[PDB]
């Protein structure tokens, strides 16, 4: 009921300029929530939030969607053109954008502008768009090459904008000269590296090296000087070796620059980087914030990805890791009794409905769990052994929980990660929602932890995750969900709008009420653990 005297308050004490500086968010921050609850007055939305970041330069989430809130709105107006007025303002409201970039610094885009291309992958509103992008590129010399490493891959092999992206390389040598082209040789070499990946010593067909910038996922650190966006890293020389290209289009290379690193740029889905960047945003968000998160050093781990072709793309790499049937089968196949291969699908194809589904598996269970030994007999003395088991589960739920949070893929063998000499976790591919058939725990895993199965760490860890989740509320809900706006698949789900923010507050699964935040683990852990569902899930997942 203050809706008129809401605003009138703001205008009052702005006399003090920043002072607390907190207000300059709250102008539009509320005014975003104003229309959100339900656009002439919308021209004050970004016009408010612009001057704030100039002053504060903190909380990268406020300007994360403030782009889409701003730019999106303007584009909408243009398209519509009520509509007339909208468009008129959009050419008047968004006028405060570039005019601020002069006043307002050059690094503000790198984190946000990562999704500037990554949303669509247009001409109506793109006018003022790239004028800031590549300009800052020139200004950010260190990242110019990184952005070049980012940008030059699209034109190195998407056509109409590709030339427009090549025209960005055209405007570049015009703007950047107001080196790169020498580094641009890597772009054609990239596609050639992708061509050698497509099709060591002569087959390699790549010499010289001595390139510009590969930092293996530059951080772009904030708060905590701020000039460190690219930090100190660089790279030079590389030699041969091989990937084996073990799956289909994949490519995995060593990098000989400094120490020994391996950066595997593997041809796969281009937008796979979303959760690769998304979880990379929260992992850095969760990490520092508050105490209960920070005290246990949560956040799991991530690694870079970039776009090259509609196939080639890019990915970083994780050293010293073994997974799936190599490790797992090894232990008990020492006793043999290992190999069901494609009999289990067969044998389970021989039954359906409710008849055997818990049973052939409870025979497959007769391969007893050895997993606990793998941590144990591997690196002895407990001070390692102990500290690992902690870091194991401490790094298992904090992520696997986020799985049903986004509802993404059933983890099986190949897509699950466990590092050696220590323990961690990582998660990839795109198995968004649904399922066809019938977070994956089994006979070994649960018991393979401290004889208590799931009690000590699983409970109090996963909860701290679910603490900050609902707490920051729309914050992480605002940004990374553009990943949903990118790919629409398997018919169309715009229902994912609401079930999006409701599973944050956890109301939907049992239709009655929000469940106690401790229970929201309980009901969701007691579910996905199950007994019947777990025993009768698609067999292709090596269930027990």
């Amino acid at each position: 009921s203050a809706s008129e005297q809401i605003i009138k308050q703001y205008q009052d004490i702005f006399q003090i300029d920043s002072k607390w500086d907190k207000p300059y968010y709250s102008i539009g921050l509320y005014y975003s929530r104003l229309l959100e609850r339900k656009g002439r007055f919308e021209y004050r939305a970004i016009s408010y939030f612009l001057l704030a970041f100039e002053k504060n330069t903190a909380k990268v989430r406020e300007n994360l969607p403030k782009v889409i809130t701003f730019w999106l709105d303007i584009a909408a107006a243009s398209i519509s053109e009520n509509r007339k007025e909208m468009l008129s303002k959009a050419t008047e409201d968004i006028c405060s954008h570039v005019e601020e970039a002069l006043q307002h610094p050059t690094y503000i885009w790198y984190f946000v502008l990562t999704q500037l291309l990554s949303r669509l992958l247009a001409q109506i509103i793109m006018h003022i768009l790239l004028s800031l992008a590549v300009e800052y590129p020139s200004h950010i010399l260190w990242y110019i090459t990184a952005l070049v490493n980012s940008n030059s891959s699209k034109r190195v092999l998407h056509i109409l904008e590709k030339y427009r992206q090549h025209s960005q390389n055209p405007h570049d040598l015009v703007s950047s000269a107001l080196l790169t082209r020498v580094c641009l040789q890597d772009v054609k070499s990239i596609t050639s590296r992708s061509g050698k990946s497509l099709e060591n010593v002569a087959p390699s067909a790549m010499v010289v090296p001595v390139r510009k910038n590969l930092d293996i996922i530059s951080p772009l650190e904030s708060n905590s000087p701020f000039r460190p966006v690219v930090s100190i890293i660089r790279f030079g020389s590389s030699y041969k070796v091989f990937s084996s290209l073990k799956k289909p289009k994949q490519l995995n290379i060593i990098g000989s620059d400094g120490n020994i690193y391996g950066i595997m740029c593997k041809k796969e889905d281009v937008r796979q980087d979303n959760q690769y960047m998304q979880f990379a945003t929260t992992m850095d968000f969760l990490l520092s914030k508050d105490i209960a998160s920070r005290k246990r050093s949560l956040g799991i781990n991530i690694y870079s990805v970039l776009s090259l072709r509609e196939d080639c793309g890019i990915l970083e790499m994780v050293p010293n890791v073994v997974t799936l049937r190599s490790i797992l089968s090894t232990k008990y196949e020492s006793l043999k009794i290992k190999y069901s291969l494609k009999s289990l699908h067969d044998r389970w194809q021989h039954t359906a409905v409710d008849g055997k589904l818990e049973f052939y598996m409870e025979q497959v269970d007769k391969f007893p769990p050895i997993l606990y030994q793998w941590f144990l007999e591997n690196f002895p003395d407990p001070i390692n052994w102990f500290n690992a088991r902690n870091t194991y589960a401490r790094s298992y739920a904090v992520m696997a929980m986020v799985g049903h949070i986004l509802g993404l893929g059933d983890r099986h063998c190949e897509n699950i990660l466990l590092d050696i000499q220590t323990g961690k976790v990582l998660h990839v591919d795109f198995d968004c929602l649904f399922e066809k058939g019938k977070f994956r725990l089994t006979p070994n895993l649960l018991d393979a932890l401290g004889i208590i199965g799931t009690e000590g760490t699983f409970k109090k860890s996963s909860e701290v995750t679910l603490a900050l989740m609902r707490k920051n509320e729309v914050a992480l809900m605002n940004v990374i969900e553009t990943i949903m706006y990118d790919r629409n698949m398997d018919h169309s789900i715009q229902k994912a709008l609401k079930v999006l923010r409701n599973k944050i507050r956890g109301i939907d699964p049992q239709d009655g009420l929000v469940l106690s935040v401790a229970g929201q683990t309980e009901t969701l852990i007691q579910e996905a653990t199950s007994e019947d569902n777990l025993s009768k899930m698609y067999i292709g997942w090596l269930p027990f």
